[PDB]
């Protein structure tokens, strides 16, 4: 079954270069893994010497949108698409380690950073409120509400906090992990969350009175920590509309949905937010850590899931013995993010890689196939992304934001 995906990475200021148009024999990098020990170097020359292009024998190398270019290197395809806006342009100097936006009230963006702070930006990613040591330590994971006008931090501190975007007030602490939360899903309006933590837990809590009401773990495995979760309404057999079920005290809207985990030893365990059973476990079939795993959007039968040793593996919880994909992103390095959105999975690898894979399917949704042949790039000067989000437009199929160490916040245009 197992496919590789080949991986390019571009000289990062390839336009600059193919700019400078004088005489003398100037070129670009793109450089091509092959494994652990070998790099396919090709010198691209910019031969039609301001902006035609010499890939070498059998290779092409053309823009084909604004932001946009195509190779074709040694029989293997690449894309390249190029930063649309640096939202870190302003910003003063932090190591981001998780984002969020809203869309509604107005437009913000969220960052958390390595020191604890969060930076509350605007529309045109200028600064609007930044609160200074809203942990003690570095932000995990940032969600907003649906309502925009709330959001919620986890820390290596090992607590939650709920923040008022309107006055930067903290109305809400959830204390109760006894270590680093790692990971935040919202269940509906958010009258109920969920977190995860290395201390083996994902605790569900009611925002109300700040109170854990329900803790879950493998039951034969207590410890094992949780690196990644994700929150979806399940597929079965029954309308979940007309149910009947009397509601559990403190829980809004947890009927019907599933808290999917991504566990330290590899595992992934399924659980059921209502009736609290563990109704799945998928094998750690590459023996070593899921770091991060996500839902199909449009498939919740469908999951992603990246793991320490750089393979991406596509699971069907139908078939929970035996991954349906399995892709090796430069194996022997981690999949550090795997996040779905606008019918693509991003993925970052290793130091710096950063990939939008196409996922097509059939008229029905039929089983969603990642277009693994063809990857595109998210062009970046060789940044460490640690996590994506979704930015959606009136006026296109959207963007999708990076945040990273070292003051990276690049936004990329998800059309050409």
């Amino acid at each position: 079954m197992t496919k590789t995906i080949t991986v390019a990475h571009i000289q990062y200021d390839f336009k600059a270069v193919l700019e400078e148009n004088d005489e003398n024999d100037d070129e670009f990098y793109i450089n091509v893994d092959k494994n652990l020990n070998e790099i396919k170097e090709h010198k691209i020359v910019v031969l039609g010497n301001s902006r035609g292009v010499d890939a070498g024998k059998g290779n092409t190398f053309e823009k084909v949108g604004s932001h946009l270019y195509k190779a074709r290197l040694d029989g293997h395809d690449f894309l390249f698409n190029t930063i649309i806006r640096d939202g870190s342009k302003m910003l003063k100097r932090a190591d981001y380690t998780a984002v969020d936006t809203a869309k509604l009230q107005m437009r913000r963006f969220i960052l958390g950073t390595t020191e604890g702070d969060i930076k509350v930006l605007d529309s045109n990613f200028n600064l609007q409120r930044e609160i200074d040591q809203a942990h003690v330590s570095e932000i995990t994971k940032l969600k907003f509400f649906p309502s925009g006008e709330a959001l919620i931090s986890s820390s290596q501190d090992m607590q939650l906090k709920i923040w008022s975007v309107k006055d930067g007030s903290n109305p809400r602490t959830l204390i109760g992990h006894r270590a680093t939360v790692t990971d935040i899903a919202i269940i509906d309006r958010g009258r109920n969350v969920l977190s995860a933590s290395l201390d083996g837990t994902i605790r569900l809590w009611e925002c109300g009175t700040g109170t854990t009401i329900h803790t879950f773990n493998r039951k034969e495995n207590p410890h094992d920590g949780v690196n990644s979760i994700a929150l979806f309404v399940g597929t079965d057999r029954q309308l979940h509309e007309i149910s009947t079920s009397k509601k559990n005290n403190l829980e809004f809207g947890t009927y019907g949905k599933y808290v999917i985990a991504g566990h330290v030893s590899g595992v992934i365990t399924v659980h059921n937010v209502f009736s609290k059973e563990q109704t799945i476990q998928l094998p750690s079939k590459f023996t070593c850590s899921c770091n991060s795993l996500t839902v199909d959007g449009n498939n919740a039968n469908y999951i992603y899931a990246g793991y320490e040793n750089g393979m991406l593996a596509q699971w069907d919880l139908r078939s929970p013995e035996c991954p349906v994909g399995e892709f090796l992103i430069n194996e022997g390095t981690p999949i550090n993010n795997v996040y779905f959105a606008a019918g693509a999975l991003f993925v970052s690898s290793g130091f710096d890689t950063s990939i939008k894979l196409d996922i097509i399917s059939d008229p029905e949704s039929e089983r969603p196939a990642i277009e693994f042949e063809t990857p595109t790039f998210l062009v970046s000067n060789d940044d460490a992304v640690s996590q994506f989000c979704y930015v959606s437009d009136d006026e296109s199929n959207g963007e999708v934001l990076e945040v990273g160490k070292n003051n990276f916040c690049a936004l990329y245009n998800l059309s050409n």
